[PDB]
């Protein structure tokens, strides 16, 4: 049961920052019973802010949906571009807060893309974020400007699209058990 | 998914009451602590004790699933003339039989919130409960916080209380919870 | 999107040795406030590739395991387990490990104590596939039994009962994170 629980007639608005990339060491969760040299992740963050006519009563909308796309050169044949994908479903977002949405790369996606543990380079050579509410876009991030923005429409032979090298989103992740105010609850698979 | 026991075999489950408790999400320690800490909030844990017997006794002391269906109500924080119906199924798997334990769903922070207005929630919020069991496709055991009429509450058509997957209703190995408590709960069954 | 990203003329070989099983604790992890044993099935392995590509890992391996052992509610019958996992990014010319779980219950409803007794393992097989072809195969026979996951009879029984579980179902998936390749995701 997907339809909104809200007003119908409500309509969102929402504030997109730019994707960043940070590499995280993956936590080394301590036991009782008593240490591996920590890799590193791709995490990509953007910041947004939702605002809504009218208001929700109950300060949230039931759901926003991210659709994350990266373009990376393929190591394994070099004029190629490979571009990956990921929809994020977040539940419960909060209306007017600094808020953030994120997607994952592991570290042996990324030492197979750069050659090296960490990465190295300037390895993402595109990033782009579509936001969508109730099928509707309502916003969009892009590395590109003017023709080149909406890259990730783009057909040609130069880039294909592959589900290896997964995007994660952060339940995916190790970084689950670390519970921060700023990202909003991920919709499970259905 | 045939049994893999006596297919005659028949299960009764002896429920008690659901009840909720707030409860903080495991704060795990680390290696290398990240800045700032994670602050973890309340989740609503929603707990079912049962204990079940078997007619005749499985001789491996274990019967292959039970399958919980949970119903909760609260007030459409958004559109208050009405009520959400809120649903779970939850599958377990190697049901010991002879044995206390405990049946499970939970409600995120976030949800608690949107719900309530204020984290961690407060009053009353949860109009109706309700945790049906099934064995092989048959319900063996209901539980009901109504009595009368009004018992099997999920049950009646109305426009006042609608349905709704959003506010989503956890298993445990869908919260932080899950690899904390092992052994008070049977396993679950992934999704298949 | 499944087809291969690589030099579409590699070849894979994979090079398995035995599938052994290891009873091991749960992690008691850690917290802030206070500071039962799985069945673990290892089998190591390598990968060797030619060409070998260029980024040093081929997309994906997919293993699927199989586990028979004695149906604990009728004695004169095996149950057959089975469990694909697929990996990925997985690394050439390295020494690796996958692996497959059974829970604590699974492990005290067939042997009837928690952290099992006797052999109760009676048959064990993992085929390894790149790109839909087998590319290697483990046994725990020879001969006529070697594949008896593929033996009709109606002494063994396939269940999703007693259900495997790949690392990333188990309190062990954020443990040990080098020991094993990625896991893909349902
Ligand atoms: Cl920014
Ligand atoms: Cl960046
Ligand atoms: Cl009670
Ligand atoms: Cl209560
Ligand atoms: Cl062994």
């Amino acid at each position: 049961h997907m339809q909104t629980t809200s007003n119908p007639r409500m309509q969102v608005r929402v504030s997109l920052e730019k994707l960043s990339l940070y590499m995280r060491q993956s936590p080394n969760v301590l036991t009782q019973d008593d240490l591996p040299k920590p890799k590193k992740w791709a995490d990509f963050e953007i910041p947004f802010k939702v605002e809504a006519a009218p208001t929700p009563k109950s300060g949230y909308i039931d759901a926003l949906t991210f659709k994350f796309y990266i373009a990376v050169v393929n190591p394994d044949r070099s004029r190629q571009y490979l571009k990956l994908y990921k929809e994020v479903k977040y539940v419960n977002v909060p209306v007017g807060e600094n808020t953030y949405a994120s997607v994952y790369l592991s570290p042996s996606s990324v030492k197979r893309i750069t050659g090296v543990e960490g990465g190295r380079g300037k390895w993402v050579k595109y990033q782009g974020v579509v936001v969508e509410y109730n099928g509707k876009i309502v916003a969009t991030y892009s590395s590109e400007r003017g023709k080149m923005e909406k890259w990730w429409t783009i057909q040609s032979p130069s880039i294909v699209e592959t589900s290896y090298y997964p995007l994660l989103n952060k339940d995916e992740t190790p970084f689950s058990v670390f519970w921060y105010d700023r990202y909003p609850e991920i919709m499970r698979p259905n």
